[PDB]
């Protein structure tokens, strides 16, 4: 049952890539084969923060019919990850038809045991195209009411799409002494803290040097806070093997 969770939130520079990042991460650390998807068609930035850098064929070329699915997929420098990236020259993103993102997406079903979808923020049509492209979705948010509730809201009008909305993630916590406690963002919410990742210069290194937390300082407590997200969403999965 290949899980499609878009990675969703209200707001921009909430940590959308990088959860995606850290989790793909994680879940490939696990066993699990994954496939992030790099649905911000107008700020590509996926492949970057992965540090993949052999990419020509991307998901732009595949949403212009120009080139095959398959031949925009790449095998990243992580345990299991995949990628399908984006373009990041405007030619590519004016061509690139969003509203053929879910057809594009789904078609991989059974072939990977997650397809994470890093979604640009909002729900104009590049991220609604993007977030409708899954099945399962994780906001992401930040300490701050104003992006609890346009998150939350973001989360109600998927969930009329027909998504399961797994929960939220309170991130970039600890940030300032403003940051509403986790509780209280439980309450704000209608759906499961999935966790609450602290703001740490280690996530934030590791986006500059193209290697998630996750890895990058796997002893860190970023990495670690990321690690037990991932064992939580991993539930779908069953066997929790790799053996
Ligand atoms: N928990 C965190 N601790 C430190 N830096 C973080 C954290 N979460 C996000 N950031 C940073 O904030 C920026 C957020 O970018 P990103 O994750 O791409 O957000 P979005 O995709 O929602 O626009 C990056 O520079 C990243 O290093
Ligand atoms: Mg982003």
């Amino acid at each position: 049952m290949t899980r499609i969770i878009s990675i969703v939130s209200g707001k921009g520079g909430t940590g959308k890539t990088t959860v995606t990042a850290n989790l793909s991460v994680a879940l490939g650390e696990m066993g699990r084969k994954v496939l992030a998807v790099d649905g911000d068609l107008t700020m590509a930035n996926l492949s970057l923060v992965l540090g993949v850098d052999d990419v020509n064929i991307t998901l732009h070329d595949v949403l212009a019919g120009d080139a095959k699915l398959e031949d925009a997929i790449y095998m990243t420098q992580f345990e299991n990850v995949y990628i399908l990236p984006g373009a990041v020259d405007w030619e590519h993103v004016i061509k690139a038809d969003p509203r053929k993102l879910p057809e594009v997406i789904k078609s991989l079903k059974g072939k990977y045991d997650f397809i994470l979808i890093d979604c640009p923020a909002g729900l104009q049509l590049r991220a609604m195209s993007a977030m409708l492209s899954g099945e399962e979705a994780i906001l992401v948010t930040n300490p701050e009411i104003s992006c609890l509730t346009d998150t939350m809201k973001v989360g109600m009008v998927l969930k009329k799409a027909g998504l399961a909305i797994l929960g939220f993630i309170l991130n970039r916590y600890g940030r300032s002494e403003r940051d509403i406690p986790p509780e209280a963002a439980q309450d704000v919410m209608d759906v499961p803290l999935l966790a609450v990742i602290p703001e740490d210069p280690v996530i934030r290194e590791g986006t500059l040097e193209g290697i998630p937390a996750v890895k990058y300082k796997p002893e860190s407590k970023g990495a670690q806070a990321f690690i037990k997200l991932a064992e939580e969403v991993d539930k779908l999965a069953g066997i929790k093997a790799k053996i």
